[PDB]
C-alpha cells in the first residue's frame, strides 16, 4: 500500500441533460460556454461551464481525461471540483459556472474599487486551497491569477489541473523547476508569491519586457519583482519569503493562512490603497429552479 484507493465518482452527463446558452471565451486552453444543467429527476437547473477543444485526436482526449481524473477527485470550498464529463467525439468537461470570470480579468476591470479587505480575503482563500491540494498530495504546477476563478467578490477558487500531478509559465515557476524540473509543494508557494505580486499589481505582467530565457538568470542574480505601490513592508516580506533559493526556507500554505488572516483583521494596516472606505463590490425563467452548484450534493 503506497496511497489511499480514490473512491471519487466520475459523473458521466448525457446531452440531452444540458444546454449551451453561449461562448464565454476562447483562446489556446480551448473554448469555454455557459450553460444551463437539468438533472432529469430532479426539478432543478444548476448554471455551469462547459470546456470543449478547438479536430479530434487521440492524444487530446488522453489530456482531457487526466485533467477530469484530478478535478474529480478534490473536494474543498476554495477548489473547483468537476461536475462530470459529457462523451462527444472530442470529450467536453462540466463545472460549475463561476459568473465573475477569473481573478486576473477581475482585479484589471475593477482595479478602482477594489478594498484592502478583497485583496487579503482572496490570498488567505488561495492559500486554504493549495493547503488543501498539499493534504491530498496534490502538486498544482501551474498557479497564476489566470487560473483563479471568481464565484462571488467574497469567493474564489483555483482551477487547471490539466499540468496537475500527485506526489510552459516560466513567469511563475521556482528557480529549482527551470533548471532542474523539480516540482514540490514549495514551487507551488513560489507561484503563490507570483500570484499575490499580480494581485496586489491589479494585474500587471510579471518581467513585462523581460524574455522568458532571461529570467533564470535573473533569479539567480538575486532580483526579484518590486514592491508593489499599495503593499507594506510586511505584506512585501511575505512574497519575498515565498521567492527564496532553499525551498524548506519558503513558508507552509498553513503558515500563509494564519499571516494573510492576522492581516484580513486589520487590513488597511497592511494595504495602503486611495479611497479604501469607499470601495463597493456585487433568463427570469431560469431563476424560479436554480440552486448553485454547491448545495447540489451527491446522491
Ligand atoms: C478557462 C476558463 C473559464 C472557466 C473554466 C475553467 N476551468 C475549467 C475546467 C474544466 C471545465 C470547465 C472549466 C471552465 C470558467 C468558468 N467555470 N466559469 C466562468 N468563466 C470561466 N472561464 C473563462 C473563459 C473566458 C473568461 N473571460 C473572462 O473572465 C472575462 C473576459 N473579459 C471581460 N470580462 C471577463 C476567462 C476564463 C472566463
Amino acid at each position: 500500500m503506497g496511497e489511499a484507493p480514490n473512491q471519487a465518482l466520475l459523473r458521466i452527463l448525457k446531452e440531452t441533460e444540458f444546454k449551451k446558452i453561449k461562448v464565454l471565451g476562447s483562446g489556446a486552453f480551448g473554448t469555454v460556454y455557459k450553460g444551463l444543467w437539468i438533472p432529469e429527476g430532479e426539478k432543478v437547473k444548476i448554471p455551469v461551464a462547459i470546456k470543449e477543444l478547438r479536430a479530434t485526436s487521440p492524444k487530446a482526449n488522453k489530456e482531457i481525461l487526466d485533467e477530469a481524473y484530478v478535478m474529480a477527485s478534490v473536494d474543498n470550498p476554495h477548489v473547483c471540483r468537476l461536475l462530470g464529463i459529457c462523451l462527444t467525439s472530442t470529450v467536453q468537461l462540466i463545472m460549475q459556472l463561476m459568473p465573475f470570470g477569473c481573478l486576473l480579468d477581475y482585479v484589471r476591470e475593477h482595479k478602482d474599487n477594489i478594498g484592502s479587505q478583497y485583496l487579503l480575503n482572496w490570498c488567505v482563500q488561495i492559500a486554504k486551497g493549495m493547503n488543501y491540494l498539499e493534504d491530498r498530495r496534490l502538486v498544482h504546477r501551474d498557479l497564476a491569477a489566470r487560473n483563479v476563478l471568481v464565484k462571488t467578490p467574497q469567493h474564489v477558487k483555483i482551477t487547471d489541473f490539466g499540468r496537475a500531478k500527485l506526489l510552459v509559465p516560466i513567469k511563475w515557476m521556482a528557480l529549482e523547476s527551470i533548471l532542474h524540473r523539480i516540482y514540490t509543494h514549495q514551487s507551488d508557494v513560489w507561484s503563490y508569491g507570483v500570484t499575490v505580486w499580480e494581485l496586489m499589481t491589479f494585474g500587471s505582467k510579471p518581467y513585462d519586457g523581460i524574455p522568458a530565457s532571461e529570467i533564470s538568470s535573473i533569479l539567480e542574480k538575486g532580483e526579484r519583482l518590486p514592491q508593489p505601490p499599495i503593499c507594506t513592508i510586511d505584506v512585501y516580506m511575505i512574497m519575498v519569503k515565498c521567492w527564496m533559493i532553499d525551498a524548506d526556507s519558503r513558508p507552509k500554505f498553513r503558515e500563509l493562512i494564519i499571516e494573510f488572516s492576522k492581516m484580513a483583521r486589520d487590513p488597511q494596516r497592511y494595504l495602503v490603497i486611495q479611497g479604501d472606505e469607499r470601495m463597493h463590490l456585487p433568463d427570469e425563467e431560469d431563476m424560479d429552479d436554480v440552486v448553485d452548484a454547491d448545495e447540489y450534493l451527491i446522491p
